[PDB]
């Protein structure tokens, strides 16, 4: 019915797929977040200008693989990827 | 298409729909954010022990109707709604 309801339900579903693997079901570690972004958003690539920002963002996740990531931070990461890879934000400050 | 890519692209779609109405295409005011949430996620309701949190969240948007939020802030609001209305987080601290 409503597109946004299914979309948000889907981002929770993906979080559950990775966070539910083992341990604390409400958390991911940075390694898992990196894996999730690489596998679940595999076709998303940086726009002509946010290439640097993107490369860094993804690289940074590797510096502390065990670091905890909660749901809000996971969703924020998705948002950042939109700013880096979605054409709508190409001109966004 | 990958489920998460479709989901995130839809989240951007909705934002663009509301933010593109008039003014700064990269911003919404909290009044419009509340409008978006009540219309796009109309069937989403707080879980058993998050009614108070949810009520405060919704009341805060009214108190700050004219404040603006960018895309990241908008996505953050969606994350918060998951914490309040999605069963997966029912017992999340």
């Amino acid at each position: 019915a409503r597109p946004l309801e299914q979309a948000v339900a889907a981002i929770v579903c993906t979080f559950q797929e990775y966070a539910g693997r083992c341990g604390d079901k409400y958390k991911l570690c940075q390694a898992e977040l990196k894996e999730l972004l690489q596998k679940e958003l595999a076709t998303w690539t940086p726009t002509e200008f946010r290439e640097c920002d993107y490369n860094k963002f993804m690289s940074v996740l590797d510096t502390n693989k065990d670091c905890e990531v909660d749901f809000v931070e996971y969703v924020r990461s998705l948002a950042c990827l939109c700013l880096y890879c979605h054409e709508y934000f190409k001109d966004c400050p």
